[PDB]
């Protein structure tokens, strides 16, 4: 019976209107014993908001109880630690798994929007790119948009440890070759904590 | 028991010598003994390399056999079979592993120069995008008057919406290289390419 625990969305942290939550995932516990109690711990400090939900089994014959709690934006981002404590009768002693934000000085992106090559305008569509090179931590979030609505065909890589011990991803935004060729505004947004207001934007637009 | 693939780079240059790995973590003290039966396309091959047995310290070992594949037999998708008989075990473990099926594809690739916004710096970023390959297994390196460049990093291929992939390379140069007016290359080393092994050069304007 193994148990894991994920750390809240990034989006979700610095955005102070949404609702930050670590899971505390647990697959694998049997018919057998099916009990689980979840003693949450926020800095040691013993919680109580858990909020267990229901319970669902699967096709391999073993459940699946997840429990959520709900952070605070502050607490998260401040470094605190949270202690899943999972009692189950399979075990002899409770599992634990603590979670956190990633220690070390938070470091702001850097942003840049870099056109497509000339050898791409032979085809019907065309790569825009967002190179955000320089941060930490590397929880993050890129998205594309243009004339204020937004973008959907665009992927983005995961975040690379750099050599300086900061972190780079790309972004890719996919359109149509006329779009560009025009001279059509499109924007990386990028949504970082140690980014003033935790949200900066760039644009790029045919020359 | 665990199985990895040959090094793109090995398989796609007829020199190296590409190898398949069974890694065994976790053998007990108490039964040690492991045969390595290798199967190639089910015909049973009899090339082991079972090297050495190293008593880890944590009272599990790890043995490792070592396949040699031909670099065809590799591209063509046969599968390696991996057959490991111990006595903790009722049955003897099996992994099978193979190259990724499906229509290989040509990488294009894109050398993109430095934003404007970064020539405030005393260290650029020269990008390469390389975008459009299948499958995923590919090599890309970075160098500059016929000698090789060492501050580059690169991400994991991406699975884009059309079932390619996509990654790109960052290579990080002193400003003033660039600001000259040296030519830099991106090389890319790939099945799909014609002999195995395309470059995209990259200079001030
Ligand atoms: C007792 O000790 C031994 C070793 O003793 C040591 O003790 C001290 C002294 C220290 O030295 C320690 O280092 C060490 O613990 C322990 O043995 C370890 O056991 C674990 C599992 O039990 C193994 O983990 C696996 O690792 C692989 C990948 O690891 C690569 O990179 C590692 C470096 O971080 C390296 O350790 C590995 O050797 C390997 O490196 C590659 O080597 C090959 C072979 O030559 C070479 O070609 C490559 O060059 C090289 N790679 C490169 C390029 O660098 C990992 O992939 C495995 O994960 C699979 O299984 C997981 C569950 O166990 C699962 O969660 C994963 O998802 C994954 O399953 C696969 O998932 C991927 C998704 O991407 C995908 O393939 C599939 O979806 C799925 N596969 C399928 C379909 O099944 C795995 O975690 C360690 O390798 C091993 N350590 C050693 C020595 O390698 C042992 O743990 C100890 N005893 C106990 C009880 O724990
Ligand atoms: C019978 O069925 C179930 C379910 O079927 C499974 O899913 C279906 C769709 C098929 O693909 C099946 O093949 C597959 O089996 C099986 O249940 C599985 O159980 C295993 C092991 O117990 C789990 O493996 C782990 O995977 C997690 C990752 O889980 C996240 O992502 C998954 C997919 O992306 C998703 O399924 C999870 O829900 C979760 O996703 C997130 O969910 C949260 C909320 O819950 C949400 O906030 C997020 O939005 C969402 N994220 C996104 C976007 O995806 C992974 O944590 C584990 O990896 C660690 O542990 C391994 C230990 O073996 C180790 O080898 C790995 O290398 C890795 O090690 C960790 O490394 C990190 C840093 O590298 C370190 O910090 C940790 O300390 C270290 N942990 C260690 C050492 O323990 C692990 O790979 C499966 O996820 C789980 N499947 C599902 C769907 O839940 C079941 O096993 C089957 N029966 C069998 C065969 O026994």
């Amino acid at each position: 019976p193994s148990v894991f625990l994920f750390p809240p969305k990034p989006k979700d942290t610095l955005m102070i209107a949404r609702t930050p939550e670590v899971t505390c995932v647990v697959v694998d516990v049997s018919h057998e014993d099916p009990e689980v109690k979840f003693n949450w711990y926020v800095d040691g400090v013993e919680v109580h908001n858990a909020k267990t939900k229901p319970r669902e089994e699967q096709y391999n014959s073993t459940y699946r109880v997840v429990s959520v709690l709900t952070v605070l934006h502050q607490d998260w981002l401040n470094g605190k630690e949270y202690k899943c404590k999972v009692s189950n009768k399979a075990l002899p002693a409770p599992i634990e798994k603590t979670i956190s934000k990633a220690k070390g000085q938070p470091r702001e992106p850097q942003v840049y929007t870099l056109p497509p090559s000339r050898d791409e305008l032979t085809k019907n569509q065309v790569s825009l790119t967002c190179l955000v090179k320089g941060f930490y931590p590397s929880d993050i979030a890129v998205e594309w948009e243009s004339n204020g609505q937004p973008e959907n065909n665009y992927k983005t890589t995961p975040p690379v440890l750099d050599s300086d011990g900061s972190f780079f991803l790309y972004s890719k935004l996919t359109v149509d070759k006329s779009r560009w060729q025009q001279g059509n505004v499109f924007s990386c947004s990028v949504m970082h904590e140690a980014l003033h207001n935790h949200y900066t934007q760039k644009s790029l637009s045919l020359s």
